C-alpha cells in the first residue's frame, strides 16, 4: 500500500496496511488487530507533517472521525469538533457562521485532531489560544481520557502528545473555545498594515490567505511539509549578542521575554535558496520550506536538511530543529539525530 497520497511531500513508500477510521470504535478495533499481529500502528490525518524515511512495517489509520458541534455559553461559543475534520474548512465555517477568532490560522493543512499535537501556529496565534480541552482514547484500554488545555503541556511547537503520550493516545475530538469578544491579532507581517478600528474578521482572513497563497509552495505542484524547520527561539542574551553583528535578523518577543529568530532569514543569509540535492530543493522565496522538486526520495530530503542545518549552524551558531515528523520502518525517529 502506497503512502504517496498520505504524504504531502509526495514521497512514494508503502505501508503494510492502510485503513480509514470513520469512527472511534472502528479506530480501536483496527488498532487492537494490528497490534495483536505485532504491527506498529500510525494514526494520521492528511500527511501534511510527516516524512516517511523507509517503507512502513505496520498499519496506518487515516482518522476521518467527522462532526462539528457549536454550543453557546454567555462568554464564548464552545466548539466540539471531530479529529477527522479538515482545519481550513473549519476556519471558513466559523467565519461564515458568525464566529471570529480562527482567521490567522486559515489555510494550515491537516485535520483538527493534529492541531493539539504540534500546536499549529501562524501570524501570531497558536492553537493553545482557542483550545479548551482535548478528547482522546487510551488505545490500549478503550478508555476515553479528556485532557484540559493545561494537562496538554503546550509549548512552541509542542505538546504532551509529542512525547509522553504519542504512542498511547489517539485524538478523536478537540474542544475549541472561541470568545464572543474578538481581539484582532494584527501582529505579524502585512497584518501590521491594518488599523484595529477599521478591521473586520473577514479582511484579516483575506490578508492571511493572500500572504500564504503567494509566498508558500502549493503541494499540487511542489511536494512539501510547509516550513521544514521550527523558527529558533533564543533567550534575550543569546539574541542580543547576535543582533550586535547582524542587527535586523527579523525577531519577535515571546510572552516570556524570549526571542524568536526568523529561520527564513538565517538560511537565506547562507545563500542556500534554490539548492537542489537530488530532486529535493530549498524553495526560492520561502527558504524554510524544503520541497520535492524533481522526484525526490527521502535521503535527498534528509541530506539537504542536514546541509541546511550545517551551513546555518556554522555562519550563525544557531542550530536548527525540524518541525516535520520523521517516520522510520517501525515507527518515529529523532529528526535531529537523523539530520545531524
Ligand atoms: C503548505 C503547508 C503549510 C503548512 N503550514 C503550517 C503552519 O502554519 N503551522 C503549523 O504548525 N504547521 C503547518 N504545516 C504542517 C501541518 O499542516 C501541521 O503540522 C498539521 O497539524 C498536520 O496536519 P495533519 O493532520 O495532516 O498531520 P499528520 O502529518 O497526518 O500527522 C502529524 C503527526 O500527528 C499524529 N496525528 C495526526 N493525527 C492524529 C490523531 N488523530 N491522533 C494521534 N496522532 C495523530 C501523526 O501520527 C503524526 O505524528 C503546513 C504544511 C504544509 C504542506
Amino acid at each position: 500500500h502506497s503512502l504517496k497520497p498520505w504524504n504531502t511531500f509526495g514521497i512514494d513508500h508503502n505501508a503494510q496496511h492502510i485503513v480509514c477510521a470513520e469512527d472511534e470504535q472502528q479506530l480501536l478495533n483496527a488498532w487492537q488487530y494490528a497490534t495483536a499481529e505485532g504491527q506498529p500502528v500510525l494514526i494520521l490525518g492528511e500527511g501534511s507533517n510527516v516524512l516517511f524515511l523507509e517503507d512502513y512495517r505496520g498499519t496506518v489509520i487515516i482518522n476521518r472521525i467527522k462532526g462539528i458541534e457549536i454550543h453557546d455559553e454567555p462568554d464564548a461559543w464552545y466548539l466540539h469538533v471531530g479529529a477527522g475534520e479538515n482545519w481550513h474548512r473549519l476556519v471558513k465555517y466559523t467565519l461564515q457562521e458568525g464566529m471570529p477568532g480562527l482567521e490567522n490560522l486559515a489555510l494550515i493543512p491537516g485535520c483538527v485532531g493534529s492541531s493539539p499535537i504540534q500546536n499549529i501556529g501562524a501570524y501570531g496565534v497558536e492553537l493553545q489560544r482557542v483550545c479548551a480541552y482535548v478528547d482522546s482514547v487510551e488505545l490500549a484500554t478503550g478508555k476515553q481520557v479528556r485532557l484540559t488545555a493545561k494537562e496538554c503541556r503546550f509549548g512552541y511547537r509542542d505538546s504532551i502528545f509529542k512525547h509522553e503520550y504519542q504512542d498511547r493516545f489517539a485524538i478523536v475530538a478537540v474542544g475549541l473555545r472561541l470568545p464572543k469578544e474578538w481581539q484582532p491579532v494584527l501582529t505579524y507581517g502585512d497584518l501590521t498594515r491594518l488599523d484595529p478600528t477599521t478591521v473586520t474578521p473577514q479582511q484579516v482572513f483575506n490578508a492571511v490567505c493572500h500572504m500564504r497563497t503567494t509566498k508558500l509552495p502549493d503541494p499540487k505542484v511542489n511536494g512539501n511539509a510547509g516550513s521544514f524547520f521550527k523558527n529558533p527561539v533564543v533567550s534575550a542574551e543569546t539574541a542580543k549578542a547576535l543582533l550586535s553583528q547582524f542587527p535586523t535578523a527579523p525577531n519577535y518577543p515571546q510572552a516570556d521575554g524570549s526571542v524568536k529568530l526568523a529561520a527564513g532569514w538565517l538560511i537565506d543569509q547562507c545563500q542556500l535558496k534554490g539548492m537542489q540535492i537530488g530532486g529535493a530543493a530549498v524553495h526560492r522565496q520561502q527558504a524554510l520550506v524544503l520541497i520535492n522538486e524533481d522526484n525526490a526520495k527521502s535521503e535527498d530530503v534528509v541530506q539537504l536538511a542536514h546541509h541546511v542545518r550545517q551551513k546555518v549552524g556554522e555562519k550563525f551558531n544557531v542550530w536548527l530543529e525540524p518541525e516535520v515528523r520523521f517516520i522510520g520502518a517501525s515507527g518515529e525517529v529523532s529528526a535531529v539525530e537523523t539530520i545531524s
